[PDB]
């Protein structure tokens, strides 16, 4: 089971000997810090991480004892704060006497804002502001994958709109196959959960009964997928019967939507002569409802593309749209799943937009790029103390590193507003307080062991939503 | 609960309706497959993810409704094969009929071999094999941590022992601080865990209970770590008490080794004058074996080293060591915790060399760069088909793309094995079974919801060692 008394880096384990005698509060936040490119950033994932984690009686007798045993061989000394654990035990029944503040979920704010703030309610508990740190700076996590996934969106956005005239199918132009490329379960469900903030198209499943249990979708599901064969579907038949085993598949999903993988041996053969001379007849049929979607895997992106688009456009009725753009016929299109994250997605869509064909061909899945190659540095997420209490007296406190301005922390009790341009600003030094600013975007989630506020994934998805969605 | 029926990508729950009918057995491999560096891997983890999500009863009627629910709404359609699922509780008390053979865990392999196979234990469950693909080729991460750990105390080896004469202190000498840079809590500890693997330094405590759980240690935890300050409990102090905080810290701390950031507003002032000069009193009478550990957090990473070891240096009696590198008095200590990776660890040891510092007097953290910044690709970690029966008939199965012969995968049944000059080799095609290269080295470690062979943390350990260290 989990114990909260082991969740946190070790040696936050001796701070509590550290903080200067007489401290009775460490306020805490957290940013996106700005960098001397991801301009603005989804908030999403602190609701999973506090209900699965921080809320009701996460402390124990027997949790107490447990780490006490664990940090005695682990530091090969007694350094434990085992009378603060007791007193949360004995005084609060467990429950983390601790408030956080967060703008809402799905919420889309500028670098270098304050989202969310953390501060103990209890002078005793001084200490557990910061113990928590590990725990919830997590969070950068479901953030930043979140906010990847909605930039991607921008560029479909972008390029389906300029080569067709519209928006429709965006949010199924990016498809998460992220599920055996991400680190852990765990992480698969929490990155499937953010793509899900912008997208409806995926394969990892795990998204789903993330969101149901911590969000909640009225649909009852968040995301859908549809019949696609692998490698091993095709190569099982034998190398001799490729076409045997693109019959049998597509004619098995014959009234629904089906990729097919084409790459095993010869992507190109595979779209001339097998789908566009042998099993023509069986794509032609399709329904507008139920395309072929041919599934390279292999080679340069871009050029695969283009190359299978061209081919394709040789042996199928293709039509030029009203932007003037190529458009393969309802019941084929494409799908590539190989090497894609947000920079190959875009120098396949211009590629493309280049050679005159329309985004509405094509669609993408993204697994490794979409869920795994991120880190918490990308969006700089950290959490600092600008605020503390020593001796009855309130300091702001900050770091400001001379080699690296970058790093510098804000000061002081911290509030988000709306600008009268109608932007965002953090303000520092508790001068929100002068009310000059309009009302504190921050509100309690979490206050001495209960989640007080909570958002459905249909809010959060309607708080995430583009500009060019909304227009 | 963990539904193992809901625990793979979606379009494998369409796959048993799209392989060759009568198809009895299905049979598939994992290896880290070949393309300079990274040459070989530690294989580590499989025994985590066997035990915690594919052994015993991991079916039960519960479930497969769950699974089927979901499923008909994710498709839109009625395409789960509630049937099989059935079959497996009904036939086999929800235990899966796989049987999975495996390298032993520890174990330093060249790219290119096979790693696990994985192939069905009953004909009606031929569809069973790649559906638990995803979750198997999940252990790509332990590996490639584990792997890229190695690499980094390689590393660390070869420049400790040029500029020191031996290995003394190098399973500590890189340290995990990435608990708070990975994707989840679950990550956190099976990524600590491999760190483990090569080194005995770690905050990330998850990597000791998963470890305990699912390994063992004949010591009581494999890992270990110590006091140390972060920038909240210097600057909370206030901007004018920098000096106040590093002495109650050492104080509270005085006879444990200790590390304090000292760069929360300027590193190079903390060095020289209050460290080199107000507290210095405080630093030269402390114990061998409780020094100061001062540490650097930010500007350019080899830069800030050289110019910290400098600064120290001029104010602390520093001595030459038997190989003609300098050395910091043992009370006091350095350790690098940021932007270190594997580029930047050779590049700052490699600096030090040049400057005839000895590797002696620092360590490094690691965060993201140790547990995040690592994907499939890296090594790239693969699972597929080798090998069908259908109509009672064997068939040699495999991929080869035209534009990429990097991406083609292994033929037919297959072995490891070890050559006449005592390396490994992969076996195709059965070929194993010609008996002309000795035995079959892969184990049987899972069979029919039993995990069947399993190793302690301590063998993992010694069979990941470094061939210097033997």
């Amino acid at each position: 089971e989990f114990n909260i008394l082991l969740a946190t880096d070790s040696y936050k384990v001796t701070h509590y000997k550290q903080y200067p005698p007489n401290t009775s509060k460490v306020y805490s936040y957290f940013e996106c810090r700005e960098k001397k490119k991801y301009e603005e950033t989804v908030f999403y994932g602190l609701q999973y991480i506090l209900n699965k984690y921080l809320k009701g009686k996460v402390v124990t007798k027997e949790k107490i004892q447990e780490a006490k045993d664990v940090y005695k061989e682990h530091f090969q000394d007694d350094v434990f704060n085992e009378k603060g654990w007791n007193y949360i035990l004995e005084k609060y029944d467990g429950h983390l006497p601790i408030e956080i503040k967060a703008v809402p979920e799905g919420f889309v704010i500028p670098r270098g804002n304050v989202l969310f703030t953390v501060e103990n309610t209890d002078p005793e508990c001084y200490w557990l502001t910061n113990w928590i740190e590990t725990i919830l700076v997590q969070s950068w996590y479901p953030i930043t994958v979140a906010t990847n996934s909605r930039e991607q969106k921008k560029i479909l956005a972008k390029y389906l709109l300029e080569t067709s005239g519209n928006l429709d199918g965006l949010e199924y132009k990016l498809h998460d196959f992220g599920y055996r490329g991400v680190s852990s379960q765990e992480t698969a469900g929490i990155g499937a959960s953010a793509h899900l903030v912008n997208f409806k198209a995926t394969d990892t499943v795990a998204g789903l009964a993330l969101i149901k249990k911590y969000y909640g979708t009225k649909d009852p599901v968040p995301g859908y997928s549809v019949p696609a064969a692998e490698h091993s579907t095709i190569t099982a038949w034998g190398k001799d019967h490729e076409k045997d085993a693109f019959e049998h598949i597509v004619t098995q999903f014959s009234s629904v939507p089906v990729s097919v993988v084409s790459d095993s041996y010869d992507i190109y053969n595979a779209c001339e002569k097998i789908w566009g001379e042998d099993l023509r007849h069986l794509i032609v049929s399709r329904s507008t409802q139920a395309p072929l979607i041919i599934r390279p895997d292999s080679g340069n992106p871009l050029d695969t593309v283009l190359k299978v688009l061209e081919i394709l456009g040789k042996k199928f009725p293709v039509t030029e749209n009203s932007k003037g753009y190529k458009l393969l016929p309802p019941y084929l299109r494409v799908i590539q799943g190989d090497g894609v994250d947000i920079n190959t997605l875009q120098e396949i869509v211009e590629g493309m937009k280049q050679k005159m064909w329309s985004i509405e061909n094509i669609a993408f899945g993204s697994g490794g790029g979409l869920l795994q190659k991120l880190t918490r540095d990308l969006l700089n997420c950290s959490f600092k103390c600008s605020y503390v209490v020593t001796n009855g007296l309130g300091i702001n406190v900050f770091k400001d590193p001379v080699a690296d301005p970058n790093k510098r922390s804000k000061k002081g009790r911290l509030s988000l507003h709306r600008t009268p341009a109608g932007n965002f600003v953090t303000l520092e030094e508790g001068k929100g307080d002068l009310e000059e600013y309009g009302q504190d975007l921050l509100h309690t989630v979490f206050k001495n062991g209960k989640v007080t506020k909570s958002y459905s994934f249909d809010e959060i998805r309607k708080n995430a939503q583009l500009n060019i969605e909304l227009e």
